[PDB]
């Protein structure tokens, strides 16, 4: 098992000495190592489960990273830099530049308090620019979520408001290219982590780059509030939540979908008065009611979020367009 080969002091590839665990995911774990053959540089090594689906994803991730890193050698577009890969007791191991905490882990260690708006703006711009670079290279990420956006450096100051932690420097990088898909490749029927999953994915209408834009809109709401507006583990409940927050689904999408299981005639097959129904009614409300302030900068953020959460993936704002939105005009002064 992986536990046997991922401990502090273990040495990988006769080169990388484990000093700490950074994180764990479905794929395996990421450890911090000292690289004895690169002057003692600390690096991150992703140790992948010796399990078919995760091995395949790792091999695909390596191919994507080779492409992206050769295309953008200066990391101008802020995708994580892969250094090399190797195999260790049957596990694929991928070596990366060492980053700070994921945006998820930062929020968690901050008592699930949200980020300040000025930080959200800077983070959103960088996320959009980075994912737009993928989109320009015929790729879709498919698994954008706060766990896959990492701070370059996660030092903070703390002060009483709740005691809150505030980032010194909110610069990010995008990680995890194990699900990333090229335009001409097979598209998995299911993609994304549930809370960040686009309606065209749920309804099996076909997906491409716009599903990343949806995920980004969900991420920005979580950064703003400290929690998801879609607190569910069920697809039909997820659609019910979308309806309460964003309004009814477009007729044409309901007309076209093979996912007839979710619908009674032309409307969601949903009992407002069941346990799940009562929960959705309590937990969900129109998007703009989640605003914490009516100051114009909040209005600018919510205008962008609403465009990112457009149901129709063709109408949905692209990242190239998002980068020109008024919310970002403050960064361009
Ligand atoms: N999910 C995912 N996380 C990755 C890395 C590798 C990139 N660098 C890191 O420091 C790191 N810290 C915590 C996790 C990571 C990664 O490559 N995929």
């Amino acid at each position: 098992s992986m536990h046997l080969i991922c401990q502090s002091g273990d040495v990988l590839s006769a080169r990388y000495e484990i000093v700490d665990t950074l994180g764990e995911g479905a794929f395996g774990k990421v450890v911090e190592c000292i690289d004895h053959k690169a002057g003692g540089r600390h690096v991150a090594v992703k140790i992948v489960k010796n399990v078919d689906r995760y091995c395949e994803a790792a091999r695909s991730e390596i191919q994507v990273l080779e492409h992206l890193n050769t295309t953008d050698p200066n990391s101008t577009f802020r995708c994580v830099q892969m250094l090399e890969w190797f195999e260790h007791h049957g596990h694929i191991c991928i070596v990366f530049e060492l980053l700070g905490l994921s945006t998820y882990d930062f929020i968690k260690e901050n008592g699930f308090l949200p980020f300040r708006l000025d930080h959200i703006r800077k983070m959103a711009y960088q996320i959009c620019k980075s994912v737009n670079f993928l989109h320009s290279n015929k790729l879709t990420h498919t698994d954008l979520k706060p766990e896959n956006i990492l701070f370059v450096q996660s030092d903070y100051t703390e002060a009483y408001n709740r005691d809150e932690r505030t980032l010194i420097n909110p610069d990010i990088k995008v990680v995890d290219f194990g699900s990333a898909t090229y335009d001409d490749e097979h598209h998995s029927t299911l993609v994304s982590t549930r809370h960040y999953r686009a309606p065209e994915v749920i309804l099996a209408l076909g997906w491409s780059q716009p599903c990343d834009v949806w995920s980004i809109g969900c991420i920005l709401i979580e950064y703003y509030l400290g929690f998801t507006v879609f607190p569910t583990h069920d697809s039909k409940e997820h659609l019910a939540m979308m309806e309460r927050i964003l309004g009814p689904l477009p007729k044409h999408m309901i007309q076209k979908t093979r996912k007839r299981k979710y619908f009674h005639h032309d409307r969601l097959d949903w009992d407002e008065h069941s346990s799940a129904g009562r929960y959705v009614s309590r937990a969900c409300k129109p998007l703009k009611e989640f605003m914490l302030s009516q100051d114009v900068e909040h209005e600018r953020l919510f205008d962008l979020i609403q465009k990112m959460l457009e149901y129709d993936p063709a109408k949905r704002i692209t990242l190239r367009e998002a980068l020109k939105h008024p919310f970002f005009d403050l960064l361009k002064k």
